[PDB]
């Protein structure tokens, strides 16, 4: 039983495509086989997104999948909201509730809030890139109202690569006027690298400074460059490597030849690709749930124009979502659950700290339990509580 | 020499369309007269936007006119940039240098910062709707850094109208 | 290297004269970068004619 689905991907997202095919291999079943429709179009062109979308709609695919730009999110929400076509996504969570918008990336901001609550910062700089969405900034500012924080947010993503240099030295010099010791970066994997590099060159990775890297790729980042600077560094990890299923994933992940699956022949993996690999599992789990519900879904693949007026929804697709959010299985990120809005729920994220020996977990942020310190920290290994009689 | 053009007026903007009619009256000329393709569709719905857009595109209209949402801006920019079709809007300006884009609103930003400098303020709240975009926010914060300003921005616009009083 | 400069910390040295060939010069400099001991309050003296020849 072929089951056609979409397969949008940004170019240069090779690791995700590789892990995607890995998902196709790992979870293939005799009962039916998925029929991906790969499309390597840039997400920057919303029109091109429209093109691929109508294209797969012509394919009559029962599902569509891919990344999206903040520039593109409104388009996907508009169409999938209109045509009642379900759409899973690794990308950052939608700022607004929408139908047919499953989203693999857990909300991160609340954990960030609790994280600040732990360090009890009163004031700090806050760098950010626009591309993931400014909503996090809106959050930290709203908190800043209640928490009387004097945050100094600044965008950095406008800067050209060609002059990507002095702009930083000018920037951090500005931070010196406030003598900031505390900054939360909020940038892309690459921008994280360049920023850390410039911090190295200016030497502000010395003890007395501190940093917070607002993303799931904290372990993914190459932090070895600054491990010894004495400044403390901490971030987030959706994917524990100590997990059994994870280590098992690594056992084969390293093995794959790069020629077939480039970027895969490594000890680790980007969390995003991991979310992809999980997402395929979720999809296939849903379709497995369909036949058990014995619900026919054999819609015509000749959907015709997506621009057709009226754009009548095909109800079988509408049925699909009803199952999709109800799905629940383990993945590389661990357990996953969804709200009626398609946002992830009941997720828990592993707070991380870099240390001289290497990076280490210290606690986990539950959706309800918020920050929770581990058992390691709360002990007497290096130092414990002393009873003073007086 | 009648000349086909687009028409994309969001619902509930009657005064705008009326003004458009007055514009059609004041500048009508024998050399040519415009042929509007007026439409009343939700600005928020990028899908419907694309629908009417491609619809007029089927007309092959030599120009298009209408507004856009901050959500929809990427749509129309992506199209005029791709389709090399000219377009004009009275909506708030794009943050980027987008080809085949015309826009009637001069940026209020520099005048705003200037006005700030005139009062020589140091501390202020900054209430904002999301809808016109956060560019002014990025700007006022930018000037805030160098000027040692203490901004207190807040997103009032997400509040539900059902209880738009308690908040 | 890290063991080495840590030893310098016991004397809290702010002042060091390197005297090495340009390759090991560059390496030691890189390590100084990684350990971050190139902030204000430290100083260095590179004892060779290649002071411009090396990256700085």
């Amino acid at each position: 039983n072929s089951i056609q689905i979409g397969g949008l991907f940004p170019r240069g997202a090779d690791q995700e495509y590789s892990a995607f095919r890995v998902g196709m291999v790992q979870f293939s079943t005799s009962e039916f086989r998925l029929t991906p429709h790969i499309d390597n179009l840039e997400v920057a062109n919303s029109f091109a997104v429209t093109n691929a979308f109508c294209s797969q709609f012509s394919r009559g695919v029962y599902a569509i999948f891919g990344f999206y730009d903040k520039k593109s999110v409104n388009t996907i929400t508009s169409f999938c909201g209109t045509l009642h076509v379900s759409f899973i996504t690794p990308s950052f969570p939608t700022d607004g509730t929408h139908p047919f918008v499953i989203q693999m990336r857990p909300d991160l901001k609340g954990a960030l809030l609790s994280l600040i609550e732990y360090y009890q910062w009163d004031k700090f700089a806050y760098l950010y890139d626009s591309d993931r969405g400014l909503s996090t900034l809106q959050a930290v500012l709203d908190s800043a109202a209640e928490k009387k924080w004097q945050v100094t947010a600044i965008n950095v993503g406008n800067i050209n690569n060609d002059k990507k240099d002095e702009t930083y030295r000018s920037l951090f010099q500005d931070l010196e006027l406030k003598k900031e010791r505390r900054v939360i970066l909020d940038c892309e994997r690459d921008k994280v690298n360049d920023i850390v590099d410039q911090v190295i060159t200016i030497g502000k990775h010395v003890k007395g400074y501190h940093y917070i890297i607002a993303n799931l790729g904290f372990t993914d980042g190459d932090l070895l460059k600054i491990q010894f600077g004495g400044a403390e560094v901490s971030g987030f990890q959706i994917v524990d490597y100590d997990d059994s299923l994870v280590s098992k994933f690594i056992e084969r992940w390293s093995t794959l030849e790069e020629k077939e699956y480039p970027g895969a022949h490594t000890a680790t993996i980007k969390y995003t690709s991991a979310l992809t690999y999980d997402a395929v599992q979720v999809m296939t789990e849903a379709f497995r749930n369909l036949r058990k519900q014995r619900i026919e879904i054999s819609r015509r693949g000749n959907a015709g124009d997506c621009l057709a007026n009226p754009a009548v929804p095909w109800g079988q697709g509408v049925e699909i979502e009803r199952a999709l959010k109800q799905v629940q299985v383990e993945g590389l990120s661990g357990n996953i659950k969804f709200d009626q809005n398609g946002k992830r729920i009941n997720y828990t994220i592993n707070i991380m700290e870099l240390k001289t020996n290497g990076p280490r977990k210290i606690g986990y942020w539950s959706e309800v339990d918020k920050m929770v310190l581990t058992e390691d920290d709360t002990s007497g290994l290096e130092q414990k509580t002393v009873v003073v009689t007086t």
